[PDB]
């Protein structure tokens, strides 16, 4: 009876909502998706949304759509999934990597101001694992130089940063991936407060067309479509929202009791006021403190039928980014990238799921 690190909360409404979007005739993209943009703008506080087929895909076309190509830099953390870095460097601009908080794992405004320079085009910071980054600060960053923050926000569908949720303001790109807090296998969304910019969006997303017989193409495009198919499961998924990350957070907080007497260390909370998501349950295992490394905790756990996630091995630490920047060094994102893993953590996880983990961390532990 293997124990996944994660699993979607699919129930009768998702296959509902599919259901009726086969009978209907209308598969691809069409009304469906423009709920789902309405619903987000509804959920987040912000003005425009543009439904895309995934977060990554979201990144792509909204680098593109600021212009960011040869001889730009884009900042941005290491600590980061590298689907980021890989659309920084095929648009052909230059990633500059920069630290994070060794207990949050978030990029600070430090290492950012640190790293602009007259190139830089972009500040992309992420809010990990479900808390939210230091916006007041790195917006501020951006306004005073003149650079568009673009926020990864693919674990923070239901975060809140200071009483406003992620999204409400700036440009927020979020993430349906399959185990994300709420998910139609594949998808994503980019929330924005510029209209200019979404119409961007939507243009670069649909093969840059401005479908009609004599529609044309104004500049080239992707084709990065979401379908109505996806996009009505997304629609039944983010209904559920605050149930899913209410059963979340519950987990989270026995794992945070549980810790007390285990030599795990989780992440830090962020110190300023937010309202966590619960995408993850990471915690650091450091061979001296624990007596097992990471990789042997991972293994073990798995001979036990209980998986475990890596978010994520440092984008600098991989083989394309190692070439490229041989002597790029920084310590608190690779010290992490070393200890780190993620423990199930899903709305249906249930206690017999629960301490079976917690029996073989034990067993394991010491
Ligand atoms: O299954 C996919 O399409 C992507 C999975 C992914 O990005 C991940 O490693 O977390």
């Amino acid at each position: 009876d293997f124990l996944p690190f994660s699993r979607p909360a699919m129930g009768a409404e998702e296959l509902a909502a599919v259901k009726t979007v086969l009978d209907s005739g209308w598969i691809t993209t069409g009304p469906k998706n423009q709920e789902l943009e309405a619903a987000f703008c509804r959920l987040t506080g912000n003005q425009y949304a543009v439904a895309v087929s995934s977060a990554t895909a979201g990144m792509h076309i909204a680098l593109m759509a600021l212009g960011i190509g040869e001889g730009d830099e884009v900042i941005t953390p290491s600590m980061t999934w590298v689907s980021t870095l890989n659309m920084i460097v095929l648009l052909g601009a230059n990633p500059v990597m920069v630290d994070v908080d060794r207990d949050t794992l978030m990029v600070t405004p430090e290492h950012i101001e640190a790293a602009i320079t007259p190139q830089t085009k972009a500040i992309i910071p992420v809010h990990y694992a479900g808390a939210p980054a230091d916006l007041d600060a790195i917006y501020a960053l951006g306004e005073r130089y003149g650079i568009p923050v673009i926020e990864d926000a693919a674990h923070a569908t239901g975060t809140s940063y200071k009483g406003r949720h992620i999204g409400a303001r700036g440009t927020a790109i979020f993430s349906f991936h399959a185990i994300k807090n709420i998910t139609c296998a594949e998808g994503g969304i980019v929330v924005t407060d510029n209209p200019q910019f979404a119409d961007k969006l939507r243009s670069l997303k649909f093969h840059g067309l401005g479908r009609a017989p004599q529609a044309e193409v104004l500049a080239p495009g992707y084709k990065y479509n979401l379908p109505d198919l996806n996009a009505a499961i997304a629609l039944a998924q983010l209904q559920k929202l605050d149930a899913l990350n209410a059963r979340r957070a519950a987990i989270a907080a026995q794992y945070h009791q549980a810790m007390a007497d285990l030599p795990f260390q989780p992440l830090s909370l962020p110190s300023w006021e937010h309202i966590h998501a619960w995408h993850l349950f990471i915690i650091r295992v450091d061979e001296a403190r624990c007596g097992i490394t990471r990789d042997a905790l991972m293994a073990s756990l798995k001979t036990k039928g209980i998986g475990t996630g890596l978010h994520f091995r440092a984008a600098h630490t991989q083989k394309y980014y190692r070439e490229r920047f041989p002597t790029l060094t920084l310590p608190d994102t690779e010290w992490n990238s070393e200890r780190i893993c993620s423990l199930p953590l899903f709305p249906d996880m249930t206690e017999s799921d629960f301490d079976r983990v917690i029996t073989a961390l034990h067993q394991i532990a010491g």
